[PDB]
């Protein structure tokens, strides 16, 4: 009755998420023509089945985007029973908003294709801001991984009891205020004049940057020197989805930090060889139990 | 009233469209990120205006399909009067049915995608089938190279009125015997069942291969073998969309054809460099002509049986 199906070659995360459920990933013949158009042919039967498809990780987020909406798309005219969209990490979330330009709001187009492509659900992890989901009509689960991020914090950092959860940006805020008051410890907070200023004490503690995510990590880095000039015992730097793109991964190990946690919402691997202090939190058991809720008409929000 | 913005740096046709109506092309800040996703802002107001968006010929169909839909959000958003796109080609156009299999209707996905994302219009040329004008609610101008095609092909082939019109396949009859019946000549057909096979007269005559697109050209090109061995005297390909990737332009070149005409629904300065048998048929003045009648609502239907 379930059925998942991965997205393009990035198929690590599917397979986890298969596995945990006793099941095997979906026939499907995911490729490029020469001319670069996406080719997708569903290679089994889901009618009147309840379909999954994780996003891939391919790199290119439009061929990634794409190969997304054709596959929701076969699988709604080919008569499955419902179809659910799980993407970790949502293509365009940082363009949520006009910002005072004549900009486009992408993720709101985004979610208009998601919806008329035929998706029936949307599955994903930490939405870059929660008011995406209202972007949608349909259902929206938006999973979290601060209850994963704080048990690593606690696990993994001795002087946590005493540390400073620190935002790179002005914008960030409530994530990491959410996130010191659950630890019960302090905050500071980075603005970007340019020159960086810090608000906030973090003395001789140990300083943990927090964000949603991480692309060429200049901001990052940037301002896990501003953290050790301000004279923060040590620098940690948590990010939900690793994205490390351009000179990202050279910028961190140019750095201070004395260690980089993201979850596996985006694959690691490659990263991880060129990269030292990278740790990832596995996040398929979160997938997975959301899937099978989902599926089970059981509580999701548990897992929150 | 009327603005018309590029997409991406491939601005050459779209250039050549602003310059034939005495335009300058709309600001636009285009630029993709770090990570793969695509940046763009309006540089001026579209507020009350008429806007036309020409999709841009980079080679990456996701990103500029993507491209394409973030601009018309943007237009839409910012309160243009209407928004409509200029797809000379138009993508996944190939496709637009099941075909027996559990396939998607890619096309109608576009359509759909571009209808979600704001178009109020939109101008294409030769779609690879007419039913895909059915995918959307939206009206559709579905414009013709074949008046411009007619035109080059009685300029340029002495024994034009003497050929035989040649259809590549099996889904190519209908265009061919079109354009067979305006010359008043014969037509012939290819099918591939692996091998092909060539059905009406071509002996003794010059045959004019004709097809909506060419990709990688092994069909053209085997089809010119099978016309020549069948005594042709010899073999041309006109083409409206000249997509030629992967070894299409080592194909060509090692092929019989005498020219590969195409037009600049896709860019070709590149290509030609590499391949003198390519010949270009400027279609800028038919879009711009479609967008000026769009805007002033005179007749574009003109332009089917008509080169402007």
């Amino acid at each position: 009755n379930i059925k998942i199906f991965s997205g393009s070659s990035h198929q690590d995360l599917s397979q986890k998420i298969a596995d945990r459920l006793g099941l095997e990933l979906g026939k499907v013949v995911t490729k490029k023509f020469s001319n670069q158009e996406t080719c997708v042919e569903i290679g089994e039967s889901v009618r009147g089945e309840d379909v999954y498809i994780v996003q891939s990780g391919c790199g290119e987020i439009n061929d990634n985007l794409m190969e997304l909406l054709i596959m929701i798309n076969a699988c709604k005219i080919a008569s499955a029973s419902r179809v659910t969209a799980v993407i970790p990490c949502f293509p365009y979330a940082r363009q949520d908003k006009k910002d005072k330009s004549r900009a486009p709001i992408s993720a709101k187009l985004v979610a208009n294709m998601l919806s008329v492509a035929g998706a029936d659900h949307i599955i994903t992890m930490d939405l870059h801001a929660s008011q995406i989901q209202g972007f949608f009509d349909i259902p929206v689960d938006n999973l979290y991984a601060e209850p994963a991020v704080l048990k690593w914090i606690r696990e993994n950092i001795s002087e946590w009891r005493n540390c400073t959860i620190v935002s790179p940006d002005a914008g960030g805020a409530k994530r990491v205020t959410s996130i010191a008051d659950r630890l019960n410890v302090d905050f500071a907070l980075i603005h970007k004049e340019d020159r960086m200023v810090l608000v906030g004490d973090v003395k001789d503690r140990v300083a943990i940057l927090v964000d949603d995510m991480a692309d060429t990590c200049g901001t990052i880095c940037h301002a896990a020197d501003k953290l050790l000039s301000a004279g923060a015992t040590r620098v940690y730097a948590i990010l939900t989805h690793g994205i490390f793109s351009g000179p990202a991964i050279s910028r961190i190990n140019n750095a201070c930090f004395e260690a980089v946690v993201v979850t596996n919402t985006i694959p690691q691997e490659d990263k991880m060889k060129h990269c030292s202090k990278i740790q990832v939190i596995d996040i398929s058991m979160i997938l997975a139990e959301a899937i099978r809720r989902t599926h089970n008409g059981e509580s999701v929000s548990y897992l929150f």
